[PDB]
Order: structure tokens, then sequence, then C-alpha cells
């Protein structure tokens, strides 16, 4: 009992360290970061939709209301790609140092590490669900952007000049928000509670 | 009674097409709307008060988004403001118009009159609120002010980053929303409602 | 009985002052105003009929009187038919509203406010036919136009010249008058007016 | 009794046509023609005293319309006078005529003559009253002074534009008219009336 | 098990009211098996009643594809057999097994016509039982020589139920790597929570071959292992021989075979009956959510034909009203355990 | 030579129960040289055994390739004699002589055809003896006129052996530079601490020459010298003339001849026996290093089998752990002399 | 007051010491035909009565190809400045005909013939 | 503010006390026609209103093989300077046209013709 606690699950311990946060580790996981935007600009659209809204609207506060709303449902598409990505790396990791043979053992020792993943997964996935569905409680308006008055990330001309800058920023600009926030999201979550979890609810469990 | 109603109770009733909508309301209210930013002023604030609850959640979307929460709030004392005052000189002077002197009729004529309008001054208060009260609840970042990385307008790479350069600036920008945003709210509001009041209500109760 | 009257009739007021005074109700309305000229031009005519008139008349204060006369009869044709495009949507708005299902109300509750625009359309209609009518008994001369000495909206010369000028111009001149007048009537009465009642002598009949 | 009238009071008939139609008739008249429009000037009046009915109506066509009412009656005052001051030189000649000896004679001969033209004298008034009293009725808007929107010749946008231009000018105007009109008159009527006179109700009664 | 019983039966009634998808969808449980499984003998074992044909060797001789329905009437009917309804399961078994015996003789003698039977019982469970013939590689007695393909094809159109429990027996006596038994039964249901490996007529095996590793529980390990089983032979089973009578068989092997003795603890087919239940309990659970959503949109609905009767001029209703209460704390209560 | 025996053996046993290399080759012993050298004699002298085929002039008449290999049965068999199997090593001898001698006369009739004979006997070594017919430059007898080329490639096959005690056996009537006994010889075993020249029947050399220089041990000087012999006669072979008289015949000729005289006293065959066996022990002594490392990493190996039971959730290492233990200590011992 | 016709024609008897015929602008009124040397008046090269004007169909004129016709006054000898009548000469005789007609209007007369 | 177009265009009647016809760098904007000596703009030839700003198809022009169009102000005499029109010139047929239609959005409208 004492050999496979005390060097076959604290050598892969700091084996751990290292292959989470260093191609190897260290820049495989740089890399999904920095490749994650592109699928963002793909399966997502702004400008001239949201801006046939605006006429109706104002015939500023009661106009804005009604415009932006719809189109956030919309973003869904690419948040989620980014989370699985990072699972690919992380979830196989964790397993591959497990077994070390032997007869008594082995079974428990999976049990408390697996479980884990499936209950961490949940965590960040659902933490992009609430950011897109939130927008339709919210609308604000003091971010930001520049001021009134690719996915970028007979005299009607005088009358709707002013109000039009207001509403336009507000979907281009969205765009921008989820290429940083998705993987910010991932750091915490994804990698880090992970990361922790298999290199010590394993072994004090397993002494006593 | 038809004949009596028809004639008798509408030629009183033409007489606030007139006043309020072409002092009474018409520059009774233009006053009011040019002195009403200096209220804006005084019971607000921004800059670095803001700044402490910033330390709290630092020592990064969730740890920003509680903020602004108490602030926000109180960006209703000026705005509510301007409301009444227009409301003080405009109101009152349908109420006056029920005496115009038998002891027997009297009495029956005052106790129709008043309410309506009374419940309706309400509304365009209201309408406010709702902008107001929004302001809680998120602040993703792509609106005005400037991004991280009259009123004003370790691994520290993931997280002090961005909030630096967002808290200071960003109170003081929805300042200036309001004080553009009240004047022009009235013109569609307050005027018209209360217009109505005589032209109708006067007549309403006799027909029965 | 709280429920309707409450909200069903209320909220509906403020439909009101919403549809009328706001395509939208904003410019449908101001549209009625400015094709309502054209009407006018067709079924009218001025110059050379009147003109003939002058030669028996001199042989000038005496003259004039009997020259006019037969003429402003004919101007009836046009200026009905802006009366009728008012009501079309003021008519039907009003109605629109009223049933919100149940057993008891409903009734009562119509009586009362569509008896109004029978009263109403009355109104302005028959100040179409006085205005007209007027034209037989004045042939005033202080009025607009240019000085002596489509339609518009042996030495014999020398003898006819200057009386010329004075009969001429109300024949050509009157057109002006009824493209303008006809609409501000409307404004004041159909418009107005009806506005007004809807709003308010239904609800106060109710409660009590 | 035949020859009697047919030559006795034929030849003096004759005498009468020659003064007044070719001082007598023919130039007392010119003289007073022309001194004529000084009696206008006096008891007549024109600008910023008419302006002050205006504010009762407007603080558009029905509250423009009262306005001239007792400032038109009071232009009878010039126009009647000139006539008084033809008929004083001219009346009085036929009048004369009656005594030209035996007192047995004289006074069948006097009672039958003045009166007719006496009555006559009358009627030329009376036209002149007639353009007067029209005055006060309608006021549209076409006939000479300027537009809205020697005598000198909120919802702003219904009801203030069109008012502000008419008033002033307008009392002004009127003055032109009467100044030239009443020496054409006078022509026509004064002068042949009278001339009849003599002629033939000398004769009249004595056939029977 | 405790908590499973009780709460989806009432689940269970409250969605049939409403005329929804009562679902709560109790698993189908069905043996399949190479030639001389024992298969029926195992599926009788966990089910608790005598009804299913049984030999030595091959064993299902016709498909028995039996259907529990809650119903008033209580009877049965058989589609070939017009004009009989059995109201006694034991009697099916009786005249099933011994017409069978009467005229095929006890040298295997087999049929894939199936019997249509539905059992109608008001003291019984919405469940599908589904006894199926072994699929073979060698023919006995007088089956026909391409037996194999025809009995294969036929088990897979009941066998494709997503929450069918398969006790996948396989004889001894032919190669575990290319038995039919294995192939089938973990395609359908993988998870080895529920499919323990049953290993038949380990006597019969050819000199110089055994299971040891996959027996031993250490080659491939299961969280409940394996259980081995030793099943009735011909001639027990043509006297009526009772249910306990299997189970002392399969002792007698297990003491001389130097290989299998030290795992003598962990095997009987009893402490098979122990695992099932507890796996079956996490299925229903999971399912408690989505149900839960769609009940609570469909009450307010009609709140609405009541507002509208108090404002304008001139029993289905409560009976969902009713029913949708109910459903949705069932659902609650199951989901904190 | 007092080191060398025990340990060897102990050495070979160990490495047979491992499946190795056993090695710790001992040495083929066989004569070869001119006609009339004595061969057989010679080589029968050292071994110890009556087995060989001899005569005078020519002696080995028939290649006896026998190889002796320890073996349970106890039997010998020939190609050429089906159905024959010896046990008795006189036997052999018998047989092969007196069989000859009846059928082709005494006159040095000859055959190039080996006999291939292997004996079985527990009470041996592992050794391969093979007596080679002598190579020569003129026939006698009936032997053929081309027997010099036939006899000298045919030795040469078993001669290669790089461990071949070759007693270099050279007659004096031939001359020693031209000689065919020296020449192959010399090439296998060049040392000379394991060859002695042994020349033979000076008696019958031409007048007028002799071997001084070089049987002085003079000329080239060797540790051992020269040790010369004078080998029986036909006549006596030919009656089982027993294995001490071969040696009083040498001393007859010695005596008189006035060049050898004074060096009798390092003659006879004796003294040849005591030198041979005191080089032997060196050579296997070397050859120990090379053993020892291989043995010590086997034994490792199967460790890590153990070490794989103890951690992580479901008899030929013990024979080969045991017999390798043995194998290193008894290098070790014998390199410490 | 009311201007007729404004069109070219050309004064066929200009002299030499004034460039020759030119053509130059007119204008006809009721009471006055007045020419310039364009259509902007900033010129005037005279007014002419039109007070007894009358018309006459001048015979061929001088041996060009020029149609003409002519305004004469019937009261006196020289119509303007020393030349008894206005030649007006057109390159073709559908423009002399079409300014004929508008001199009518004007009270130029025909007759004198 | 938005630049509708940049592109070069031959003023032709460019007077002969300043240099002649030379090539000047046009940008036109909603607002103005504003050209200077080049795309720097450190110059300023002037700026021109568009406000009445009108345009006609020019028949030939000068005796030249330039194309010519013109701007006039529909409200006064003279468009810039002293010169009723603006005149570009082109020494081909399809530089003419394309800066003709670019006009058109500016709000320089067709007719008067």
């Amino acid at each position: 009992k004492t050999k496979a606690l005390l060097q076959m699950v604290q050598q892969f311990a700091v084996d751990f360290e290292k292959r989470i946060e260093g191609s190897g580790g260290a820049r495989i996981n740089r890399i999904f970061h920095e490749r994650f935007p592109f699928e963002l600009v793909k399966m997502e659209f702004d400008e001239k939709e949201l801006r046939r809204e605006i006429s109706y609207a104002i015939k500023p506060d009661m106009a804005f209301e009604t415009i932006v709303k719809k189109q956030v449902k919309k973003i869904r598409e690419p948040c989620l790609k980014c989370v699985d990505m990072v699972i690919s790396e992380l979830i196989s990791t964790v397993r591959q140092c497990t077994k070390k043979q032997y007869p008594r053992l082995r079974e428990e020792m999976e049990r408390i590490v697996t479980t884990h993943i499936r209950e961490r997964e949940g965590r960040t996935k659902e933490q992009v669900m609430l950011l897109i569905d939130i927008e339709l409680a919210y609308m604000n308006t003091n971010h930001e952007d520049f001021i009134g008055f690719e996915r970028v990330g007979p005299q009607l001309e005088r009358q709707v000049e002013t109000i039009r800058n207001l509403v336009d920023s507000y979907m281009a600009i969205v765009n921008k928000t989820v290429r940083d926030l998705m993987p910010k999201t991932i750091m915490h979550l994804m990698i880090n509670n992970t990361k922790e979890f298999i290199f010590s609810e394993l072994l004090a469990n397993l002494y006593s």
C-alpha cells in the first residue's frame, strides 16, 4: 500500500504543475486563447440589420430598448467552442498517471478524480449561457466604445444624424467582449480548478 | 341633455389646446428645462469614491460586476425633481375650473373632476425610473467611456489590466445621459396628458 | 368591475395621445392637410367668366356688387372632402379599445363615446356651409392680394384699364383662402375635440 | 290752361340745364371735391389702437372676425359730410323761384314746390351708407393689404402666423377707397337729380 | 432502491391523467447468449416468475414476447391459439412447455416462430419481458445447419430498446472472443454497471483452456466483477424442477477446479440480483428536470378564460388544473432524494 | 591442475541449467603426423584408453571420429554397422582392429572412410577425440600412389578446432623441413607450450643425417624442449601388446647413438604427460570475466513482475532465479585461484 | 408695357461708316418699337414712336437676296434719323412675314402701297 | 464631411495672366467642392458653395478637343470670381462623364439645358 501513494501518485503530482502550466504544455495552452477569436468573427454579424430598427423607435431611451434585444441571442454559436478545446488536453492528462498493475487498489483511486471533470465542465459552460441571456435584461449605456453625436472586433439625413450613432455601436462592440471574456473564464475554471483537484483530493482520502 | 352637453360644455374645452400646446404650460416649461442641469450636479458623484468598491473584488468580469450598485440608484434625485417643477403650475390650472355658483349644483360638480390626471402625473416619472433601475446588473465593456488594457466625457495581465481604466471615468458619463433625455421626455408626456383633462372629463359623468 | 376601469380603459387613454398626435399617427395626420389643396384646384375656376361682368356694372362700388356674388356658391365642391378624410382615422381609433369579453358592462361603455362622433362631424361640416354662404352678404374690399391701378392659389383699352384690376382679383384669390382655412378648422374641431372626449367622458360616468 | 301751361311755364324750365349740368352746381361742386380729402383724415384712425382687439381673441378665422367692428362704422363721418357741402348752395336755388307777386296767387303757389327734391337729397347719402355697413361681417384674406405668414397703402404656426401681418395695415386701406369713390358718386347722383326739379314739378300740380 | 419504487409509481399515474408522456420507462430484461448459456434460467431467476421454456444447451425453443399491460378485463390472448385465455401465469408455463415436449421429444428441437401473448393483469407494473433463443455456431439435435444466422437477426429487433438489461451469458466451451453472446450484448448495454458477465458450463471446456484472467476480475476490472453459474441439465428440467435447484449444481464444479476455487465467495445468482437494483435508480432521476418545466406552463393557460368574463357588454379546464399541481411536487422530492 | 578440475565441472553444470552457452570448452586431442610416426600409440598413451587402431608405419587405417556424450541410455551407434551397440570401450577396440586385420592382412592396407561412432556414457566428461590417418609422401603395401593428397585435406576438417592439442609426431627417416606432420600441426597450435616435437624411428634414418641441433634443444629453445619416442613395430601390435610395452623399445636406440645419449633423462612419454596439464588451466581462467557479467543482468529482470502486483484496481521466474546465483559465485573463486 | 415679340432682324441699310448691315435685337410693344445691341438692354440704339406708323410691302428692295418691308410715319418725311423708312431684312421669306403681322397689332396699319 | 471623390480636372478657362489651362486637384463632398494645387492641401484655390448648384451639358465649348461641362448657381450670375460657369475639361470623354455623376450626388441637379 505504501508504495503507490509515496511514489506513483506524488511524482505524478509534480507532473501536473508541469503539464498544465508548462509544443509542450506551456504554449499548447496559450495557443488556444489566441486562435479562439477567429471562431467568434465568422459565425456572428452586426451593422445594418440592427440599423433599420432605429427609425420607428424614436417616434432616445424609449427607442433604444426594443432595438438591441433580438440580436444578442445569436452570439451563442462561437462561445461554446472554446470550452471544448480546453477539455481535450486536461481531461486526458489526469487519467494518464493513475494505474502505474497489482490486485487491491486502483478502482477507488480512479473514482475520486474522474468525476471532478464532469462537475467542472458544467461550470464553465453554464457561465457562458448566463452571460448570453443577460443581454436581454440590461442593454446598458455607461460602457465602453466612442460617443454619439471580418466583423469588427428630403432632408432625412440631418434628422437621424444624431440618434444613429448610439444604437449602432452596441452590436459591433459586443463581439470585442466575447473574444476576450471566454478565455478569461477558462483560466479560472477549466484550467485551474482541475489542475488543483487531481494533485490532492486523491491522496488524502487514500491514506486515511 | 344632448343639447346641453354638446354646446355649453364644449366651448370651455377649446381654451386649453391654446395655452399648453399652442404662465401656463407653454413657457413655464421652457424655463425649467435649462435650469434643470443644476439639479443634476448637486445630488450626484463620480471618481475616486467609486474606486473603493474595486478593492474588495480585486484584493475579472464577476468581480467588476458589483461596483456601481448604490450610485446608479442615487441618480434618481435630480431627474424626478424636474417633473415636479413642471407639474406645480400646470396641473393646478385645470382643477380651478369647477366653481364657474349655485350651492345645490356645486357639490355634485366638484367630486367628478380631479382624479384622472392626478394618477397620470405618476406615469411620466415611472418611465424615468425604468432607465435608472436597469443600471445595476452587468457592465460588460463597449458603450461610451474608454477601454482598459457638464460631466466629464503578478497575473496583472488578466485581472487588473482592464479594471483600472474603466472604473473612474465610468460614473461620469451616465450623468451626461440624463441631463439631455429628461427635457426630451417631457415634451411627449407631461404636456399632452394634462391638456386632455378639461376638454373631456368635465362632460363625462353627466352622460351616465 | 375594478379591473376594466383601472387598466383596460386607462392604458388605452395614453393610446390616444399617442395615436392622434403621433406612417404612424404623427404624419398620417399631417399628410391629409398638405394633399388637401390638390382637391381645391381641380373642381374650381376663376378669370374671364367673372371678367365679362365688369363693363355693364360701371355704367366702382355700385359696379362691384353684382359681379362677384354668383361665383362663390360653386366653391362648395372641394371643401367638404377634407372633413371626411379626417373622419376615417379618428372615428375608428376610439372604438378599437373598448371591449378589452365578460357579462355585465360593455354596452354602456360604448354608448357614451360613439355618439360624440355624430355630434362633432356635424360641427366641422356646418362651419364649411356657413363660410360659403357668407360671401353673398359681404364682398369686402379691405382684404389681402395686390392693389388696382392649375387655378391660381376704339380706345376702349384705356377706359376699362383702371376698373379692371379691382374685380378680377377676388375670384382668383378666394381659392388661396379655402385651401388653408379648411385644414385649420379640422385641427380645432375634428381632431382635438374628439381626442379629448374619449380619454375622459367615459371614465367618470362609470365609476360613479 | 293748355296754352298757359305749355308756354308760360316751360321757358322758365330751360334755364336749369344750363347752370347745373351745362356759384351754381357746376363749379361750386369742383371746389368741394378736392378739399373733401381733408375731411377724411380728421375723424378716422388706423394702426395700433386696432391691435388691442386682437389680444382678446388670440389670448383663427373666428377670432380674427370680430376686430374691425366699431372702426368701419366711424368712416361715415367724412363721406356724409361731403354731401351736405354740395347740397347747401345748389338745393336752395330751385326753392327761391316761386315768388316770381299777387297775394291771392302766391299762397297756393308756394305749397306745391319744395318737397320732392328734399327727400331725394337723402338718396345719395344712403348709397354711401350701404358700402360702410358691409364692412363689419367677415374679413377672409385676399383683397388689397399684405398677406400673413393719403392713407398708407407654441402653436404659433396656425394661430398668430397669419394674424400679425394683416391687422395693422388693414384699416388704412379702406380710407383709400372712400376718398376717390365719393367724388365719382356725386357726378351721377347729386347733380342730375336736382336739375329735374324746376323743369317739371312747377307745372305739375296745376294740371290736376 | 428505497427512494425509487414509491416515487416512480406516483409520478407515472399523474402523467397518465394529463394525457402526456408518462415516461419513467422501466427496463425490459432479456437474456441473450451463445448455445448452452442457460439463458431462460437466468432470466426467470431475476424476474421471479416461472413462465419461460427451459432446457439444456439451447433453451428458448420458441420466442415468448410477453407484454404485461395493466387492464381491467384480466385475460391473455394467443394469436395462434384461437380461443385460449389464461389468467394464471403458472398455467402459461405449463401449456407452452408440456405441449412442446410431448411433440418434439427431448432432443433440442427448436422453432423461430414467436408466440404473441399479452397478459392483462391489474397486479403488475408496466414491463416488457423478452425471452430470446440462443445465437449459435454449431447445430444440435434436429436443428438446421444454418441456425446461426436466423436467430441472430431475430433477437436484435427486440434488444435495440435502449434500456435493455442484458445478462450476457456465454458458454465456456466456445471461445469468448468469438462469442455471439458478448458481441450483441455489449453493443446494447456497454456500461458494465448492470452487465455482469456470466460464463456457464466450465466443466465442458476443452482440456488446455480456461477463463482465469477474466473471471478473477484482474485482466479487466469491473466494479462488481464476475459471477459464473452452472445451469440445470436436461434431465432435471423435464420433471418441473423448481427454481432453487439450479443454484445447487453451481457449487460442485467450483470446488475441484484449482483456478476458480478462491473466487467462490463472489459467485451465485443471488449476488447478481443485488447489483442490478442499485444502478436502476440513477437512470430515472436524471430525466426529471425536463418533465417539470413542461407541467408549469400548461396550468396558467386557462386562467385567461376566467379573466375575460368580467368586462364588456353582451370542465376540461378544471380537470387538468388539478392534475398538473400533483406532478410538479413529486418531481422535486425525488431530486432531493 | 588442482584448481582446474573441480572448478570447471561445477561451472559447466550451472550454465547448462540456465540454457546458456556453458562453454569451458575442453581440448580435443588429435595426433597428426608423417607416415611412420606411431601416432595412435601417442594419442592413446595420453588419453588413457585402448580404442585406437594401431600399426607400424601407417597406423590409423580408418578414421575413428569418436564423440563422448553424457547421456542416460548408455550405448553407441555405428552408421555403417546397422544394429550394433557397444557399451564397453574395450569391445570397440577389439571389433575395429580384429575385423580389419583378418580381411586386409598385415601389409598396411588403409581406407579413408571415417567410422562414425558416438559413445554414450554417464561416466565421462564432454570431450571429442579424433584419431587421424598419417599424411604421407610415399605409399607402402597396397596403398594407392596418390595417397599423399587424400589424407591431408581430410584431417584438416577436424583439426581446425582452435583448442586442438596436437602431438606433432614426425618420422626421422623423412626430412623435417619438408615434413607434412609439422606443417599442419604448427599452424593449428603454434605456441609450443603444449606442443612438444616428437621424432620417432631414428634407427631408420639414412646414414649421414641426424636431428642433433633440434633434439638437443639448442638451435631453437623451447620451454619443455624435445622428447623422442620409439614406437611399437607391426609384430608386437598384432598380439594385442599392452600399453606399457611401447616405452621399453624407446630405450634401446638411445644408448648406442653418440649424438642423443646425453639427452636421455628428458625423454619418454611419461614426461610429455606432465607438461600438457599445466598449460591447460591458464586457458580456462581468462574466459571467466565475460561469463560473469551476462549472469548478473538476467536475474534482476523478473523482480519487476513482483513489483507490479501491489497497486492498481481490477515458475520459469523461480527456476532461473536460483540457477543464476550459483554461477556467479563459482566464477569469482576460480579467478582468485 | 406688354412685349409683343422679341426677335432678331437685320438692319439692311446701315451705312458704310457703322460696320454695314448688322443684326440687331428688336423689342416691340403696343406703344414703341425699340432696338438694342442685345437682350441685356444696356445700350439703346433708339426708340421710334408707333404713332402714325403704317406698313408697306417693299418690292424686293436693293438687288440682293433680302426680302424687305418698312415702317413709315404717315405725317412726316423721315421715320428715324435720316431714313424715310426703316428697312428690315431677313435671309428667308418666312422670317419677314411673321414680324410683319406683329407690327399690325401694335397700331402699324396696312395700305399706302 | 464624406469625400465623394478625389480626381484631377483641367480648368480650361483660366486666363493668360495665370499660366493658362492647368490641371488642379478636385475634392467634392456633400456640402462643398474645393480644389487645391495638390493633395497635401496647403494651398486653397477656393471653396464654392454647392447650394443652388445645377449642372448642364456644355455643347463642345471652345473650338478645341476638350469636352466641357459646367456648374452654375441658379440664383446668381457668376459661380465663382468673375465666371458665370466653372468649365471643367478632360482630354477624353470618359473622364468628363464619371465626374458629372459624382456632382449629381452632392446636390447639383440636372436640367436648365
